[PDB]
């Protein structure tokens, strides 16, 4: 019951830190539960951290293709804009810190059931990505050069944070639309 | 050549693990200085961490500049080629682990010390990205778009090791006739 105020606030420390640098009993407070509430949904650390990486995945993949099919009948080129500028939107949105699962990989978070949860969302944006592209209407600029860049465009802004990624968006937008 | 001992012994064993997972005392046994040397040079992590980016971007840098001297004599696709080629290189050697600046951000490292190094790095390959398109021998893609897939093609392998980044940077390379 009170499994999603954990989730949910374990979310927010690790998107907004790190992994490695919020402990579990930061966790236990911020969430407002008894410690043996949390370990009753989240038995380990790393089993948590495996739910937080499921969920970012639910919430990502079902967000793009939400908006996906809103533009079944757009043609395709609209609907490579809208991943395009989801992206824009995810990057300027004001919780942004980077990608939680490029995150994961970079702290070595990679006991088994956490990879495959890794592996298989990058695998799912690789491919649709591919799909998006792979239409007549598309040439130039590949599939695996665009999923790269995005992957590029997820950097936490303190990397380089005079590089305005949705300049760039904007302007490849326009070069589909010739 | 005491404190690069320590720079030496630190910086490779950041990258073999991470920032957080190598503590300051394994650092002080694996490299055999004093304590107090240590302390001397580096008086907290933090500072040991800035010098350990300060010595990778110089140790890039001169890298990625000294194929690019050895080519004045070429044109500028061929420049522009060797820069791309030499990710290629940098993500098949066999001690390859990601980018450091990366790995720090996403591992919290933000501190006014590391975020001015890593940001004057990227930075600076930012500008030779744009430099290094900015000839009359270049088209449908900007110089943000093709650092952005460099720095998205230094992600850690297993993020998805069905990507194959050589494949892309060939065929990108093919796109500028070379």
């Amino acid at each position: 019951s009170k499994r999603k105020t954990i989730l949910d606030t374990a979310l927010s420390l690790f998107k907004q830190y790190s992994f490695k640098f919020v402990g579990v009993d930061r966790i236990i407070n911020e969430s407002q539960v008894a410690k043996m509430t949390f370990y009753k949904h989240f038995p380990s650390k790393t089993l948590l951290i495996q739910a937080c990486l499921c969920e970012e995945q639910k919430t990502i993949e079902e967000s793009i293709l939400n908006e996906l099919s809103l533009l079944s009948e757009a043609g395709n080129i609209a609907r490579l804009k809208a991943l395009l500028n989801w992206h824009v939107a995810y990057i300027n949105q004001q919780n942004f810190n980077g990608c939680l699962f490029q995150k994961a990989v970079y702290e070595n978070e990679v006991s088994e059931e956490v990879l495959s949860v890794i592996q298989a969302h990058k695998q799912w944006k690789f491919k649709l990505v591919s799909d998006l592209m792979e239409v007549p209407e598309c040439c130039f600029v590949s599939s695996s050069m665009v999923y790269s860049m995005l992957e590029g465009m997820l950097l936490p802004a303190n990397i380089n944070p005079c590089v305005d990624h949705e300049t760039a968006i904007k302007n490849l937008i326009q070069t589909f639309e010739a």
